[PDB]
């Protein structure tokens, strides 16, 4: 919108994920297999998310990725936000996040790969511990988890 | 998700709007209060959108802006996409777009301001003429309109 000129900033990559909360306000997180190189790794945690195919709807991608990584069919409830990152080579990536809910009567069955060690529901209290411990890959996860808790009417994160 | 390092690219401004279609697949557009040119304003057209307050939900902003500019209460149906622009001074603006539908039993009553001349529903055929005529401010409007038509199962656009 509106008549103030601006140039286009091409975004080569797009990712879409979800902040999936269960009835208790626990968050579904995915753990990386291990850290790249040093000690005997111990992967960090992040929200279920993946690449949006070129031209495909980001919201649908978030739903698809969530199922592919956790085995759970989820329903997008509300868009929470998108943020921008830039890889060393200059490539831009726009990450999208939706507040989602799992369809009823499902069993968590993560897709173990060279990138995913497992996935699981983590309570607000333990999430606070993970965050303080530097175990949450992207700090934005805490920001969006907080947004989701507010949206659903759940208690805020202790830390 | 990912362990590949990337830097943060701050986005100072956020806008949110809608591709609002009625039952016939006509699109709701807003016209500028004349473009500055030579003797002639003749306003360009764009979808209803507006600024997202810092910290406010983008989706809710799209709904709010749509009502403020057209007088119509709309519901958000599905996220369509977001794209990035950069003003001459370097400021980045991320525009968000949702497919939306108006609540039933409403009357179009545009908010006339120094920025808005009027707003109205335009058919697919006339939209194509407007686009060919260079009267659509942001070409992305055509891209998203086409996305919306596909999502709703409406026939495609002549432009
Ligand atoms: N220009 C680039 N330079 C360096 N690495 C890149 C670039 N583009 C993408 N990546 C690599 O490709 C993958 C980027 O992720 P992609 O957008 O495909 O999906 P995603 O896993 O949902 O998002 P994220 O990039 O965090 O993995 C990165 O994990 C990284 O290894
Ligand atoms: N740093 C900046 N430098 C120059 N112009 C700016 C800057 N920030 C915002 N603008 C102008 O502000 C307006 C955007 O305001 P806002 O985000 O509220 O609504 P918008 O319609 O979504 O944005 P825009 O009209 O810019 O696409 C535009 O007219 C744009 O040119
Ligand atoms: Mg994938
Ligand atoms: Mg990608
Ligand atoms: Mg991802
Ligand atoms: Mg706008
Ligand atoms: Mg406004
Ligand atoms: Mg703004």
């Amino acid at each position: 919108m509106e008549h103030d000129e601006r140039t286009h900033v091409p975004v080569e990559l797009r990712a879409a994920g979800v902040v999936l909360l269960n009835e208790r306000g626990d968050i579904l997180l995915v753990q990386e297999k291990g850290i790249p190189g040093h000690p005997e790794k111990a992967g960090l945690w992040h929200i279920p998310s993946g690449a949006v195919e070129d031209g495909e709807n980001p919201q649908d991608a978030a739903v698809r990725e969530a199922c592919e990584e956790t085995g759970l069919r989820v329903r997008p409830v509300k868009f929470l936000g998108a943020y921008l990152g830039r890889f060393p080579d200059g490539v831009l990536i726009l990450r999208h996040v939706w507040l989602a809910e799992p369809e009823p009567g499902q069993t968590l069955a993560p897709a173990f790969t060279d990138e995913i060690a497992e996935a699981s529901f983590v309570s607000r209290e333990d999430f606070a511990q993970l965050y303080a411990a530097g175990q949450i890959r992207m700090y934005q996860t805490k920001l969006f988890y907080a947004d989701a808790l507010r949206e659903k009417g759940f208690p805020a994160l202790p830390v």
